[PDB]
């Protein structure tokens, strides 16, 4: 059962569909309406049960059109408070039953964040988006917040007349709103079995341009252009990623780039994956992250996580096939490229938290634990290694790759547990059994750390990188003149970037030659967000009050956490701009993220 969730568990009862019929008060900062769950019981005599909840009201419960009573427990902490209702009649197994539940959220709801006008790239209408993941479903709607239940869903959902309404899910219409012609009902059919994290909504002043078949890019008018250029492989991504995994099964796959303080890079949310701006590099060099997307609509939209401490499966298993995209594009020695960096991030990772440190576990037990501070790239990074050995061990990535179409379609609209996962690679790989028990299993799930073993990697893209960083980090104050623009003309964006990666691994750096490198290299000048994020760690790291207004610019005027988080931590760290960082989050808070604004300040200690 699902430690991070209050909530009957599957055993008990399970949901098979939500209604959703709500409308969006932007004066309110409120969702208000009803979430009719269609529940079927699993057990005998069934005469109650409970849901999560999270600074909800609720109104009323209405069943057989009746109100029945229900009782909302004391909060605990980040899971909320738990809601059991008093079903009227006792269920048999098996038996189903509509519940109807009249509710409104709070402004702060930890799952949605309320933009002004001021805060688009239009300047006129206010925008809402949502991001569930992992347990924040609760903050807009009473249900069973846990990934080991999977439902059907229906919605209609009533906006100002002037914005526009999107889910994760086939659009299915819009008409004015009968009860205020101020207000358009646009609704939504999502007839593919979802875990309720995967319940995704915005609204904003959007707009929409096709790139592919089946892919609208949706965006504020001022991003439609750009985005629709940024992400012109998409299709071809689609069809490289059917070839691995199997058919697509969920229609559409569009695109929403949402306003800058989107907390991530990108959200799976099924027939709409949501982007950060962060992306529109403008030579489509970010474009994993799509590969990213795209790939959870096998490993982890189709085959699901059963709780939050399998989140591994969901991200190892999409890292593996994002990889495995970005190969068929670009080359063999690019997806080792990518492989190694990533073995780079996990070094990073478990340096930060120390190599005890039990989030540095491959699966993790989150019981009395916030998701969301557990949050990293450990289960990305990690759980990607652990597939690549294992595609090494066992004959290559053709092999591992049958491996993995057959574990997609062997656990479909499921939700599976590590066990499930390592009983199904035996059952596959059965003539290899010797093979895979040379693995040392309770090291790599569940020992903390570096992984046992570090995987055989292509260095060809890597070389250039780690030699011309070794310059820098060898060189003396009489060896910076040698340094020249020249110096990069063969590397590409990846390569720059990864050159600033290996360099940040041994900051701080002597002040003079970061001045030196932006003398010769410019790097100021590059508007890339990965590079750029990089950049700037490596000068407030070496101590560059230059850099200073840079950095807190970087920070605030977006928000995804992978660079926002770490640059207000470099910029309390450096004493000349202590004071300032702290002062700038203290301003900027009540307009933050909920989620990013709580780590930041549990980052900054304020
Ligand atoms: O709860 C989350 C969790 C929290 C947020 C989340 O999603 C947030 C964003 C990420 C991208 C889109 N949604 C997903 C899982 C979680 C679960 C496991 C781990 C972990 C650590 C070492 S091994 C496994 C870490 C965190
Ligand atoms: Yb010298
Ligand atoms: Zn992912």
């Amino acid at each position: 059962v699902d430690t991070c969730s209050l909530a009957s568990p599957a055993s008990v009862c399970r949901t098979k569909h939500l209604h959703l019929r709500c409308s969006v008060d932007f004066t309110r900062r409120t969702l208000t309406g009803t979430a009719a769950l269609t529940v079927q019981s699993q057990e005998d005599n069934l005469r109650s049960l409970v849901l999560d909840t999270k600074d909800l009201t609720i109104e009323k419960v209405v069943i057989n059109g009746q109100e029945v009573k229900y009782a909302l427990g004391e909060r605990q902490s980040y899971k909320g408070s738990p809601m059991e209702i008093s079903l009227p009649i006792a269920l048999s197994k098996n038996q189903e039953i509509v519940i109807e539940i009249s509710f409104e959220t709070s402004p702060k709801s930890s799952a949605l964040q309320w933009l002004t006008p001021e805060q688009t790239s239009g300047k006129e209408h206010p925008y809402l988006f949502s991001q569930c993941q992992a347990i924040h479903c609760r903050a807009i709607l009473p249900c069973q917040d846990t990934p080991s239940v999977k439902l059907t869903y229906t919605a209609e959902v009533s906006v100002p007349k002037e914005l526009v309404a999107l889910m994760s899910a086939i659009r299915d219409g819009e008409t004015p709103d009968p009860e205020d012609p101020s207000r358009k009902i646009y609704k939504f059919i999502q007839k593919v079995p979802i875990p309720c994290y995967l319940i995704a909504l915005v609204v904003g002043a959007l707009e929409s341009r096709q790139i592919g078949p089946r892919t609208l890019v949706w965006s504020e008018k001022e991003q439609v252009e750009k985005s629709a250029y940024e992400f012109s492989e998409t299709e071809s991504m689609l069809k490289i990623a059917e070839d691995l995994g199997g058919p697509y099964v969920w229609g559409q796959y569009d695109l929403l780039v949402l306003p800058p303080s989107f907390p991530y890079g990108g959200m799976e949310n099924p027939c709409l994956t949501f982007v950060t701006p962060t992306l529109l590099a403008g030579d489509k060099s970010l474009s994993n992250v799509i590969a990213h997307e795209i790939s959870h609509s096998w490993t982890g939209n189709l085959v699901t996580n059963k709780t939050w401490d399998h989140f591994w499966l969901n991200e190892g298993h999409t890292v593996y096939l994002e990889r495995h995209i970005c190969g068929r594009l670009f080359g063999e020695k690019f997806r080792h490229f990518n492989a190694l960096g990533g073995w780079g991030e996990l070094q990073n990772s478990v340096k930060t938290f120390g190599e005890t440190h039990p989030f540095t576990k491959l699966v993790v037990d989150l019981t009395d634990i916030d998701p969301d501070v557990a949050y990293s790239s450990v289960p990305y990074e990690k759980g990607f290694a652990l597939l690549f050995y294992l595609e090494q061990l066992l004959g290559g990535p053709e092999i591992f790759l049958g491996f993995l179409k057959a574990y997609v379609e062997k656990f479909s609209y499921k939700s599976i547990t590590t066990d499930d996962w390592k009983d199904f690679l035996y059952s596959y790989f059965k003539d290899k059994v010797d093979v895979l028990n040379q693995v040392d299993w309770n090291a790599w799930l569940y020992s903390p750390g570096l992984p046992p073993i570090k995987p055989n990697y292509d260095m060809t893209l890597t070389n250039a990188c780690i030699a011309l960083s070794q310059r820098w980090i060898t060189a003396k104050e009489d060896d910076l003149n040698s340094f020249n623009a020249t110096d990069l003309k063969d590397l590409s964006s990846h390569q720059l970037n990864e050159f600033l990666a290996q360099t940040l691994q041994r900051a701080p750096l002597p002040l003079g030659h970061i001045k030196r490198m932006q003398e010769v290299y410019n790097f100021n000048a590059i508007n890339n967000s990965e590079i750029r994020f990089r950049w700037l760690r490596l000068c407030i790291q070496s101590k560059w009050e230059d850099a200073i207004p840079l950095a807190l610019k970087m920070a605030t005027e977006q928000g995804r956490m992978k660079f926002t988080r770490p640059l207000f931590k470099d910029l309390a760290a450096f004493d000349k701009s202590h004071d300032q960082a702290v002062r700038t989050y203290q301003e900027h808070k009540a307009s933050m993220h909920p989620v990013t604004a709580m780590l930041v300040g549990k980052d900054l200690k304020v």
